[PDB]
């Protein structure tokens, strides 16, 4: 039988697990599900048939408490992070709360076999406060070529997990690497399009342009993104593949695009007028959007919408460092050599997210 | 019974045509194939158990004598193109061209099934006298967005085709619209790969850095290309399958590279110091290689090499053309969207072209 834990369970990959991994065509089913998370379940995330554990992994009692009792886990899917002022930092947390929840689990499941640790781009680009700041690797980005010399908490989790796999015989690893998430959850730290789904709702409420918050480069230089769905389906993939075991993936969409085109299609599914991008405006989410709780308490009201907070539903500070840099490209060649040949078209996907935030009663 | 007619068996998707077709795992296999071009046979094509028909396309009475007995044909493959100064007249000519071979292939071969006709990525960017100098649609191109409104002779022979098949019940057609094409093909009018290696062999023969014949944009910008086994996979696929009738595709390998990247493989597989872009060089292999026949017979002795034309082995405009602008890419997502799931690793495509000239003695 397979036994997933899913660690972030209503994060933007978590929430796609989620509803994944219970379906009947999924590979290794049928999979029983335990899904972590601090708060309180959600309502956006009972439509999937998991069993929800409340629990906050950077506390080693906690996760010895709420982890023990599931000797039946098979499967673990680690799709969560801290925030923190400075790498350094981010190294301390995110390693201690991988090694909490490894520290656990290993010892009480004895028929645990696969470990998928989601990381991401920045394993190539740096952490945030360096990312345009030091020389990378040139694009596009390959899985296996030399780390920055600079600290990530990528870095010390890949470290600690290639560690605490040799605590048992036959147990795999794998690691995926998205670049910027396309997909649903209202709780995400880096949610891109719930994010700007909010300010197009704010623009139409006031009747103003959708203007562009970033670079002549995020604008008309190429991008790509990373379907939730599709990592979920990755996760899976090389938690079942015997031919990815023990191997970092980076996975993206399979195409590229252009904010300039993806800029009209947001404003199409809000109904507001498409601004462009203005050189010498230099527009921040962050300061454009200081104030703006009562306006979202108004929409909200008006538009007969879930109760969200903005701080939670808005990340605009993620919005701001991913639109205000160029998008380096990565490969998808190692992916597609070991046998995973899933894509998506990254416009219909814009769409389908936009979408979903708009089912869930979250954006007008 | 499966029977093909290659128009342009010897040139760089022709020869891949020729090779792929005859194999026992090809889709609707067993295939018989007819190979068409002007020239005799050469050395390099007969690894191929091929039906091979000299005949000129351009002259109706050759074509009908030549053509005009082969009644089996199925699926036909149309791999050719002639080359004026104006595309007014290149019109003109493709145009007689294709329509010399379907107005005497679609009445005399009572089981035609499918016609397959290969254009390119200028359908987008424009014709050679045209690229740079018009506003195209934003890359990446998508392929059923309107026509640039500048005669194309793609637009005239989709067109003719378009017309041609009506005359057949049940007759299909497709389109194929590669990028710059890395194969095989000493006969070829567009060969980067072997136009690259030709250049590389001068520069090791006279101890001679391999610098870098094109633009900044071409240099560190990127790019992309066709591989030539996989556009003649894609034509296997369009023609054979139900589901991809009667539609225009893009075909490109699935990921996309650097020349700055590319420029290292190129010396390190000639043993040549590898040069780098220089600014302000404005470097053109027409101008650098002019006279250089007696040095390309030395080469050819001195290193037992196929006796070869250094005109007809080496296209220095064309690599001039591709390098001397930036590379706009194009999107794989109908093809995929339609089950073709092909790629290619674009770097070991290269080596593996680069090597296959080496191996039929076209270079050292
Ligand atoms: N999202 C993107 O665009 C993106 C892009 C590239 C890479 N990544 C990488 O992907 C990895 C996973 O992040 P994600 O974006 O998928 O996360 P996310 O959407 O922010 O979700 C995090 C999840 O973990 C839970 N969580 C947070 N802290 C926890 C703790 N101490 N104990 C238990 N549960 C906790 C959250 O719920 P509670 O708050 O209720 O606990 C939520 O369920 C990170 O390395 C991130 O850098 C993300
Ligand atoms: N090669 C590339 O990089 C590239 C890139 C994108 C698009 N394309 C497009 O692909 C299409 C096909 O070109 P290709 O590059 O595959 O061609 P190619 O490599 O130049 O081969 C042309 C073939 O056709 C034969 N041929 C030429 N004129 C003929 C005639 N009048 N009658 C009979 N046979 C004739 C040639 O042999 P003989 O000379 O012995 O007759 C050779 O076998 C064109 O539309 C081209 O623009 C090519
Ligand atoms: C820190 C800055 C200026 C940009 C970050 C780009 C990005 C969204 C990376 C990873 O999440
Ligand atoms: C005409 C110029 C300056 C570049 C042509 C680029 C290219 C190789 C297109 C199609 O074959
Ligand atoms: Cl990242
Ligand atoms: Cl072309
Ligand atoms: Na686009
Ligand atoms: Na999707
Ligand atoms: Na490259
Ligand atoms: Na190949």
């Amino acid at each position: 039988s397979s036994v997933a834990l899913i660690v972030g369970v209503t994060g933007i990959v978590g929430n796609s697990l989620a509803e994944i991994l219970p379906l009947a065509d999924t590979p290794s089913g049928p999979w029983k599900v335990y899904g972590v998370a601090r708060r309180p379940r959600p309502a956006w995330n009972e439509d999937n048939p998991i069993n929800y554990i409340r629990c906050d992994i950077s506390d080693p009692k906690d996760t010895q408490e709420k982890l023990s009792p599931l000797t039946d886990i098979t499967h673990v899917f680690y799709v969560t992070w801290a925030n923190r002022s400075t790498e350094v930092e981010r190294c301390e947390a995110n390693g201690k709360m991988l090694k909490n929840v490894l520290d656990v689990v290993i010892p009480n499941c004895p028929d645990l076999k696969h470990i998928s640790l989601q990381t991401g781009r920045k394993h190539y680009m740096g952490p945030f406060e360096l990312i345009g700041k030091i020389e990378t690797h040139d694009p596009p980005f390959t899985e296996d070529l030399p780390r920055l010399k600079f600290d990530n908490f990528y870095y010390t989790q890949e470290d600690l997990l290639f560690e605490e796999v040799e605590k048992k015989e036959g147990l795999t690893w794998s690691v995926h690497r998205p670049g910027n998430i396309f997909g649903f959850s209202p709780y995400s730290m880096m949610n891109l399009v719930g994010t700007l789904c909010v300010y197009a709702a704010i623009c139409k409420h006031e009747g103003k342009v959708l203007r562009f918050p970033g670079c002549k480069a995020a604008w008309d230089g190429y991008s790509d993104c990373s379907d939730a769905d599709l990592i979920a389906e990755h996760h899976i993939w090389a938690a079942v593949d015997p031919y990815a075991k023990n191997e970092a993936f980076n996975v993206s969409n399979g195409d590229v695009f252009k904010w300039k085109h993806f800029w009209k299609v947001l404003a199409e599914q809000f109904g507001v007028e498409c601004g462009e991008y203005e050189e010498g405006e230099n527009l921040k989410l962050q300061d454009l959007m200081k104030g703006k709780e009562p306006v979202w308490e108004e929409i909200v009201r008006e538009n007969g919408l879930a109760s969200t907070n903005l701080e939670d539903v808005a990340v605009w500070w993620f919005s701001d460092a991913v639109l205000d840099i160029p998008c380096p490209l990565d490969s998808m060649n190692k992916s597609k050599e070991h046998g995973f040949l899933g894509f998506r078209n990254s416009k219909n996907s814009f769409i389908s997210w936009i979408d979903k935030a708009k089912a869930y009663k979250i954006v007008p």
